[PDB]
């Protein structure tokens, strides 16, 4: 069971530094569950990416924990990060945002919000035309790069459940992973990262005894167009400059 867990961390490229925090948390899962997960069949993302959010950051670099619900329904979308859609490649296109970004509503509005936050777009014109006209030499061009700048800001992209099987079971999986999220937050108490809580998650995470210690920022949810012009979102994400290429 532990041997399997250290194989799992490996398989995902997660550094040994994570073991004091990650192994206890993963040890909160029931063991029928852990054997099944070790078989690595019947769920997304693939087992070698379950822990992808932990594969670059080290515990002492985490400054923000950004929550999502679960890896979602599309296999191509789920790559082990809470908020990033695996189907996106190019952020932009000659008419503005790419097709993949535009269908991913939350990400479309988050990117527009970032463009507004840095002052590239005026909050009253965030059309695809306004975006198409902007000079993008200094901005990232790939979803890969957006996620990497999430990690350069210390943002752990954490899903409440690290795997998905089918829509109907998502609730069950979330209940299976709660103790894990929770031991996990227990481990960060000393570090004190800020929990970034979209929509219902804010209220939900209050039920965790251990979320109580950590600082929190409750925002509404980027699927709403209102999120584009929400100045608390500008204040939180602006200093990260997530669209600036490095």
């Amino acid at each position: 069971p532990i041997h399997q867990l250290q194989e799992l961390l490996r398989l995902n490229g997660v550094d040994e530094e994570w073991e004091p925090i990650l192994l206890p948390a993963l040890m909160t899962l029931e063991d029928s569950y852990l054997e099944w997960m070790a078989a690595g069949e019947g769920y997304i993302p693939p087992r070698d990416r379950l822990l992808a959010a932990f594969s670059t950051l080290r515990p002492n670099e985490v400054r923000y924990i950004l929550f999502g619900q679960d890896p979602g329904p599309r296999p191509e979308s789920a790559i082990g990060y809470a908020f990033i859609d695996g189907r996106v490649r190019e952020i932009f296109s000659p008419r503005g945002l790419s097709r993949e970004v535009n269908r991913a509503t939350s990400l479309r509005n988050f990117i527009k919000m970032a463009l507004v936050a840095r002052g590239s777009l005026d909050p009253r014109d965030t059309s695809q035309e306004a975006i198409a006209a902007l000079d993008k030499t200094l901005l990232v061009s790939q979803m890969r790069e957006l996620r990497e700048n999430f990690e350069r800001s210390g943002v752990l992209l954490l899903n409440m459940a690290l795997l998905f099987t089918s829509k109907e079971e998502s609730r069950r999986h979330i209940r299976a992973w709660r103790a894990f999220i929770e031991k996990l937050l227990e481990g960060f108490e000393a570090y004190g990262p800020t929990l970034i809580l979209f929509g219902a998650h804010a209220r939900e995470v209050q039920k965790l005894k251990s979320a109580r210690g950590l600082p929190q920022v409750a925002l509404e949810h980027p699927y709403n167009h209102t999120f584009i012009v929400n100045e608390k979102a500008w204040e939180l994400f602006g200093p990260m400059d997530l669209l600036l290429k490095r």
